[PDB]
């Protein structure tokens, strides 16, 4: 199963897993501070992942960068 | 199972799931504000995804950009 | 399964799913306005997809363009 | 399962499904007008496809063009 | 399952399917006129394909031409 | 299953299927006239294939030619 | 099944395994001294791994570096 | 779905020999090729090693090799 | 299943297997002296591997070096 | 399932199959004379293969030469 | 269908040591190689780690490495 790499570029970044199934809502928000890396899979319980905050992201499709409000 | 990366390029972008099955209708619309990134799989419930508003999109077939 | 990306280059583009099975007919027509993007799988219900209107399309086989 | 992309380069192009099985006959013919694209899988019911009329075709093996 | 692309370069091209199984015979011959393309899989009933007539052929192993 | 492409460069080329199993013998010979192409799989019944006569052969491991 | 390589660039790097399942919390923390390497899989019990502290990280998607 | 070897005889009397799969190893078949004939032969439920004797041009997934008589 | 290659660059390198499952602990420490090579899989019993000591390491993601103590 | 190509570069090259299983010993030695080629799989009975004598060897990891 | 390693002895008395798969880890076999011999050895039901002692040229799917005596 695929995974995404997320490196926080400032404090307070949130990687949010959205529930798998007919229902779509946030089940968990993992908070990352500046410099930390989260490597997160898609799973039975998480079928979409949202990133809020400034972060450097790698997936199988390449690099992308989230920008904070 | 594949996924698509969506980065919002302005406020109020909508990433819309369409139901898998005999029936095709919306089911969920995830609102992304500017700079937010959503990475979303195809799933038992979602077999098509629409993007509305200005966003940078990556799939296994390359980059594409939606326009609001 | 494989999926196709379709970006509407003008208003009222139709992405039409043809039923899987012994019978072949349209079960669903998804209208895209200019600039919208539809990322759509082949599925248990859909074994062929037809695009009507000006659009930019990506498949595993590369780029192709439908014209109005 | 594999698919073929067909872009009609003139009106009245026919994309014809041939039946899977001991029997071989045409079970469906999809008519494409100029600039329409059809992306069509091999399936339980369709194990060979025939294109008649001027079209641009992509498959896993590359590009080929049918002529009217 | 893999497929072959055949483009007829002249009228009257035959794409012939050969039976899978202990015995080998032709069970279908599809006629292609000039410019028509057939894309044909190997299947439960067809384990070999013969092309007669002038055509441009593509497979996973690249291009070949019948005459 | 893998397949082999054989193009006959002279009349009378033989493409010979050898039986799968503890016994090895020829079960079929398909005769090809100059310029005919045969695309033939390995199968439940055919675990080796022999070619006699002048032909251009393609397999997954590249081109080889047989000579009469 | 995928794995990540973590090389500690200073003492006390913390590799944190998050529980697979409807609930998310950490179930194990493996500390690495400077120059030590951990090569760790995604598993039935771990579906996300967080790195705290200065580390050089390799995954299938390339190199990334955590900073303390 | 198994791998296969291509053997082109470069002289008469080339032998492609199949060795039995299983606890017993022996030759179970020897296919004679004359000059310029080609044999494309799979590994099988009965054949888990293949010996070539005589001068032949051989292709496997590992590339070209040549046997010498 | 994946494996890692470890070549000891000094005496006394440890290649340590961590238990698969809900419990995580070391279950084995393989000592390598200089110049010895260990090629070790992930397994039903080992889902993470730690190297301590100076070693040259190859994985499917490429070369990494552990630095000694 | 993998295979090794062995080309004898002198007479009496010995290709030795080691038993799969909890015990390890040789169960077959196949001698090759100069210029003969053996293409041998790993199998239910052979999980390690030893070559003695001068031989040119291909495996999926490249070429290697034994020295006799 | 497992991975395999290629070991070529560069001196006499090289040892290719198979380690037991499973909860317990011990040497179950040491195959001794003399100079110039090549062993091609799979990972298996019984062997989940392989140790090489002595001077040898090694190939695996991650590249070449050399053990030293
Ligand atoms: N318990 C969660 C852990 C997780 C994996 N990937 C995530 C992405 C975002 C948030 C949480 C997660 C799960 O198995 O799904
Ligand atoms: N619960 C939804 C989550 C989701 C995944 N991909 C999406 C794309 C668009 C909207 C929602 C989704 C599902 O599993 O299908
Ligand atoms: N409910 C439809 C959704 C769909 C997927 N791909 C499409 C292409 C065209 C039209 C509809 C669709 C299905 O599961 O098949
Ligand atoms: N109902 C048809 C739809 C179809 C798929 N590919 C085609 C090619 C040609 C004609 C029809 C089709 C089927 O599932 O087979
Ligand atoms: N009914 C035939 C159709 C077919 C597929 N490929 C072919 C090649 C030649 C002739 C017929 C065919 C089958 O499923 O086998
Ligand atoms: N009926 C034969 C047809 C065949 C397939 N490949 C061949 C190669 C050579 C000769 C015959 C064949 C079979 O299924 O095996
Ligand atoms: N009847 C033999 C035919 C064969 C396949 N590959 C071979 C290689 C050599 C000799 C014979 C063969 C088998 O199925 O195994
Ligand atoms: N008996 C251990 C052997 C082993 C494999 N890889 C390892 C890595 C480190 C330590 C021990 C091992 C197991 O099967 O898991
Ligand atoms: N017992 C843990 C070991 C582990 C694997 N990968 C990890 C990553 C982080 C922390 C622990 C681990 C497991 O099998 O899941
Ligand atoms: N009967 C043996 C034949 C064999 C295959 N590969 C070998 C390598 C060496 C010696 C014998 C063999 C087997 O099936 O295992
Ligand atoms: N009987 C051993 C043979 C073996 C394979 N690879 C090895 C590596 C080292 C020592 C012995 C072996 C086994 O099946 O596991």
């Amino acid at each position: 199963s695929d995974f995404v790499v997320i490196k926080a570029l400032e404090d307070g970044v949130n990687v949010i897993g959205l529930t798998r199934g007919a229902d779509t809502r946030f089940h968990h928000s993992e908070k990352l501070d500046k410099g930390e890396v989260l490597i997160a899979q898609f799973t039975e319980h998480t079928s979409a992942i949202k990133v809020r905050g400034k972060a450097y992201i790698q997936t199988r499709h390449g690099v992308i960068e989230s920008e904070g409000k």
